[PDB]
């Protein structure tokens, strides 16, 4: 399926999966990864994915996102969301933590809203593949939070829209 | 939004709403009615939808679906679900409640299952809109259940992969 990596490229993503999303926690924490099969170019789902300020664009739940006007997104900057009625949530103040362009990484906090988690936090990472003449993407998104189930459901589905936006991109 | 009705079809649609998607619940119940707007002729919907030996063609979640072989699905049929790993679900026996292909009404019902839903009922109903040249749908699903915000989640994901699949039927 899409979400469950070859044994391949788990091989392949053995240092990444170790550096960005692998976590010593404490008992009060719980964390866990997503992985998503994209067949479009990496750096063409890392355009979409890195921009913090249009996270309705690759993302669902989301009815408006704001941030400061007339600035280019760098870490540090916030951005507040407003989720669509019926979750458990309501708004979200999420901060850019990472934005590595060389690496393809990207990750958030979240340091406010109403909603139920605390110490929410996240980290992106986008791979190349290829075999032959073939190049295609692997999307790795894990998270850690306070003490699932929901959220696992919104980053898979989340990251299958990444998957669908970015297709429908590559279609020559 | 393609999940909130404009009150014309509001209004179009009141006794549709009342007819399957109102419920006069005991106080041990909860129900819940979402609706999707979609693109496409309603027929070319209703097609895709009516198939209940084959809901992971228009659903989320399901890793396998099995049904008796060889007989055209019926009112009273059943069909054993494996639910994709990392849900509050693992198994889910339905039985097809209603199939009326003139009115475009189906409804199911979870009889059995590793689940913790108890008494799942619900009912989708397909409706043609038209204004000037332009004809396009809108599919009404509701639910009642035992005691929510999970299974409003998946409803709605799955009534936006039926329009995901029945826009991408449409194109010409
Ligand atoms: O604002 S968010 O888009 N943040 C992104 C996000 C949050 C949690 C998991 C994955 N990704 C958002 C969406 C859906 C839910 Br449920 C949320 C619940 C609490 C806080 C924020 C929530
Ligand atoms: O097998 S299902 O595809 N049934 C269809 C269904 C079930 C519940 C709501 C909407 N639609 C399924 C999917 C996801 C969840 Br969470 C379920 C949880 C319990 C039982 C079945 C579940």
């Amino acid at each position: 399926m899409p979400s469950e990596l070859t044994p391949e490229e788990r091989s392949e993503l053995k240092n990444s999966i170790a550096e960005f999303h692998t976590y010593q926690l404490d008992p009060g924490s719980c964390s866990s990864l997503h992985a998503q099969r994209i067949h479009a170019p990496p750096e063409l789902v890392w355009s979409i994915v890195r921009r913090f300020d249009k996270p309705q664009t690759y993302k669902h739940f989301i009815k408006s996102c704001s941030v400061e006007q007339n600035f280019e997104m760098r870490v540090g900057c916030t951005r507040d969301v407003i989720v669509i009625s019926g979750l458990p949530a309501n708004t979200s103040t999420e901060r850019l933590d990472i934005l590595d362009d060389e690496r393809r990484v990207t990750g958030f906090s979240i340091i406010g809203g109403e909603h139920r988690l605390t110490n929410y936090k996240s980290v992106t990472t986008v791979h190349r593949f290829e075999k032959e003449n073939r190049i295609w993407t692997v999307v790795l998104e894990s998270y850690v939070v306070d003490m699932r189930m929901f959220a696992d459901t919104v980053v898979k589905l989340n990251l299958q829209k990444l998957a669908t936006v970015a297709e429908a991109m590559a279609r020559n």
